[PDB]
DNA sequence: CCCGAAGTCCG
DNA sequence: CGGACTCTCGGG
């Protein structure tokens, strides 16, 4: 069975308007992981656009399949505008989609895609069924994958007053021993984070709590100044 | 326009 | 370790 027509377009677009001079520092930029064909978001976003104007959205029978294809495209460019596409059918999005989100956290994983999930497609649905993290966060936790456990932290980064805090610092107590960066900073992100709403409570935890350097650093680096630094 | 959110380079 | 800095991106 063929590709979809659609994510045929749009690899046959994209590719017309590849790079190569600025595909090698993007790639770098990830640490090699990914090969890239060179074009950075706003001509990403442009190209995306032209093809929806032609061809219109796909329709949301196939919304998975459409960014399964586009995840299994080799080149990065393809997974972010895949994420783009996942915003178009937001509304269609529901908790019965967290396992399909669970897979696409642990495919082509890196930063770049993991934070374009978490925070937005993941935190939206669990605030509306809260009821529902207790069935994933504890196994992303037990987990060998650093994708999950960051999912875990950092999926309530935008919640402000909304925030759990005795979840947010129970997930913190399980991870604050990791020697992985991409965990130890999405702790010091999300407290970072979080201080913006409650300052008094981050600067409480980061004084009584231990915690790698780096996320200790990165929590306060803000809020130091509302404090001071004692000699 | 501004600001705040991986990477390198150095001590 | 952490400071000083780079570029890109999203949002105000
Ligand atoms: C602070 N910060 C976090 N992610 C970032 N990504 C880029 N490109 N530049 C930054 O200054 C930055």
């Amino acid at each position: 069975v063929p590709m979809h027509p659609f994510v045929k377009a749009l690899q046959e677009h994209f590719t017309a308007h590849q790079n190569p001079e600025k595909a090698e520092p993007m790639a770098r930029y990830m640490k090699n992981h990914f090969l890239f064909l060179g074009i950075q978001t706003p001509e990403r976003r442009q190209l995306l656009k032209d093809i929806i104007q032609i061809h219109t959205l796909p329709d949301q029978k196939d919304f998975q399949i459409i960014i399964r294809e586009l995840w299994d495209l080799p080149e990065r460019e393809f997974q972010a505008a895949a994420l783009d596409i996942m915003q178009k059918y937001k509304k269609h999005i529901n908790e019965t989609h967290i396992p399909f989100l669970e897979e696409l956290i642990v495919t082509k994983s890196w930063w770049d895609s993991v934070d374009s999930i978490v925070p937005t497609f993941l935190g939206d649905i669990f605030l509306k069924h809260p009821e529902l993290i207790s069935a994933y966060i504890p196994k992303w936790i037990a987990s060998d994958n650093i994708w999950l456990q960051r999912a875990a932290i950092l999926f309530q980064l935008k919640y402000k007053q909304k925030m759990d805090e005795e979840l947010l610092f129970w997930i913190i107590g399980q991870l604050h021993s990791s020697k992985e960066f991409f965990i130890q900073k999405a702790i010091g992100w999300v407290l970072r984070e979080y201080a913006k709403t409650n300052p008094d409570v981050v600067w409480e935890y980061v004084q009584n709590n231990e915690l790698a350097p780096l996320s200790k650093r990165e929590a306060i680096k803000h809020i130091k100044q509302n404090y001071g630094i004692n000699n």
